[PDB]
């Protein structure tokens, strides 16, 4: 009577046990399959993203909105409506005709980690090894993330360090192929329309001039041509330069010139990686005033283009023209007090988004 | 023993609490992670079409065949490749220079030609219609180009294989696709089922739920069971052919893809249309000339397009629309007797670029 009752219940529960374990097994089998498919999908989606951006041409504009830090709680924060992964719109908390919705190549949410940011940039660096000039720029008001995105903090490294390792990994496989790539370095700081070499602590006078090789590229003199040795050597040179830099509103122009040496045949790759940390979008515009003019130039002007008025724009004269992938980070603060400046940064980003197609060279001489 | 089974029950009730909490956790990981797989694959599909758009929706290609050793003694003409997109023939006795989206010389393998088509099979799975053509004089390679040969299969066999392998993959995204094939043929502006041995009349009407879609009556529409099926089917398609006289007959294969996601209650339907155009030689005189009026017409963005003027332009109409992608292979004989006709072919290809 009792011994009957409870021995049935035992069996009944053995049924929920093996059912809740059967369903528990297949859930994990689907779940493992779903994530891989989701990775594979994200892979083929970022592939086509690079593949589309490529055909549109050679100027890319990414927009990264910074999250309020632990110091911003009651600070007024403008409304932010993310319509797509490439289209975003900001709204003034107060009252309100103008452009408020903005579409770029890729818009990064505050949540996006430094890894995701560099994940989209990675293809360009890799392209520099196959003979290609690359230039990365960080525009925006101060506090928006220009240092955070371009460079990186200790915990989350930025684009600058992330490329270092990525570049040496590729170099490793290329040495094996017989391609002995050589990495060089050039760190300089146009603080106030004056170049100041960050690798050379001794004061010098850089002078930007039509690169003697060809009118197409434009080199610079009095600059420490430091031949990089390994990932951490460059991490040493990174530290070196930030030391000299110390800054808030200055153009830190880094030029990791990338050469190649193939044992199969005397060919040489060209990798003009140009990681530039602009600063000061808000109105004081020392060199950044002419940056908006070369940009508005490439939109209107064709062959004719202002090349001076900004040491920065004269260094970048290889890019503006052609054979150079240009990518600009639009770091923008999410606060209502900076709502107008944020719009200003997004207006410049829209003109950058509307810039002309630049060609590309095999750069394999 | 009563205390023994009184304990087991108490163990079994825990291990089923934890197993109930464990299954509750898994299912919410699956829920959002299928949401992501869907949204991710959805931005994927969007990008792919944009890529496909930049490359062009209507691309034109050129494939001069290698001279057969049967004809090693038949004399060639002077072919000059000005780039990989451009070509020019000259008569061995004004200039004749032609530009393409891509040109295929006589060592271009069958695989090199499918590489142009391969991306489209993904767009047929994405719900866009797709159109594939083998324009050229008889002996150009039209048949060799699409159907292929046993050692090196053509575009149609490569499609099938890629089609099934995608479908198997897709099934992990939750879509379940189905393939319905209509092997038919147009002669003297009248259609014929190739899968049927009896002779039944067929006509082009509107589809039950779409006026733009095309419906053919009393055709066969075999639903494909596995490649083995698709093999038998395609075999049986070569039958009921004969008048040997495929020179004046348009061989239309149409693999309709019918993808349905139950979870999200969403459908994807794309139609592939691999057409083996009849010989372009001046003695179907209607369907051929018409199909090329329409294609030009499309390029020039005319308001109205005489889709009904031809059985072929009528039958293919839902795959000639803007969102729909079309690839045109001009096969050409590299010989001196073929010269004049090979020019006509290429000249039409100039027409296309000119209307753009
Ligand atoms: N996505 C992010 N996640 C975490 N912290 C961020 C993010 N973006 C910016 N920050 C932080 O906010 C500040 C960004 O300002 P910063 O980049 O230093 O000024 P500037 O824009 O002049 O270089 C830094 O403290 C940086 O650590
Ligand atoms: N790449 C190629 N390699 C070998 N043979 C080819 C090639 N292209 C065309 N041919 C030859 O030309 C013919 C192709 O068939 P074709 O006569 O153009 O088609 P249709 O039967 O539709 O008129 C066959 O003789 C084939 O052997």
């Amino acid at each position: 009577s009792m011994h009957a009752a409870l021995s049935t219940e035992v069996v009944h529960l053995r049924q929920r046990t093996e059912e809740l374990l059967r369903c528990n097994e297949q859930q994990a089998a689907e779940l493992e399959t779903c994530k891989e498919q989701l990775f594979q999908s994200n892979m083929e989606r970022k592939e086509l993203h690079n593949t589309v951006m490529d055909l549109r041409g050679n100027i890319r504009v990414f927009c990264r909105i910074r999250p309020p830090l632990e110091s911003e709680e009651n600070r007024m924060c403008c409304t932010w409506t993310y319509h797509d992964e490439s289209t975003v719109e900001l709204q003034s908390i107060d009252a309100q005709m103008g452009q408020q919705i903005f579409s770029f190549d890729q818009v990064f949410h505050p949540l996006s980690s430094q890894s995701d940011i560099f994940e989209m940039v990675s293809p360009l660096i890799q392209s520099a090894l196959d003979g290609y000039n690359i230039c990365i720029f960080a525009y925006g008001q101060t506090g928006s993330g220009k240092t955070y995105t371009m460079d990186g903090v200790p915990e989350s490294v930025g684009v600058i360090p992330r490329t270092v390792d990525l570049l040496f990994d590729s170099i490793r496989g290329y040495r094996n192929l017989g391609w002995e790539y050589e990495i060089k370095a050039t760190f300089l700081e146009i603080k106030n329309e004056v170049l100041y070499d960050l690798l050379s602590n001794e004061q010098k006078d850089m002078e930007i001039r039509m690169a003697k090789n060809n009118k197409n590229d434009i080199y610079v003199s009095n600059i420490t041509e430091e031949t990089v040795l390994d990932p951490n050597h460059l991490r040493h040179l990174m530290h070196t330069a930030k030391m000299n830099r110390a800054s808030s509103r200055s153009h830190a122009v880094t030029k990791l010139e990338l050469i190649g040496r193939h044992a199969e045949k005397q060919e040489i790759s060209v990798g003009s990686i140009n990681l530039v940390d602009l600063a000061g979008s808000e109105s004081p515009n020392r060199s950044l005033s002419e940056l908006t003019n070369v940009i508005l130039a490439l939109l209107q002007k064709q062959d004719h283009i202002p090349y001076r008025n900004s040491k920065l724009t004269h260094l970048l004269m290889p890019s503006l023209g052609g054979n150079s992938k240009t990518l600009m980070f639009i770091n923008v603060s999410p606060f209502q007090d900076c709502f107008q400046e944020s719009v200003k940064s997004l207006r410049f980003a829209a003109s950058v988004n509307s810039c002309k197609m630049t060609k590309a060279k095999r750069n394999r001489y």
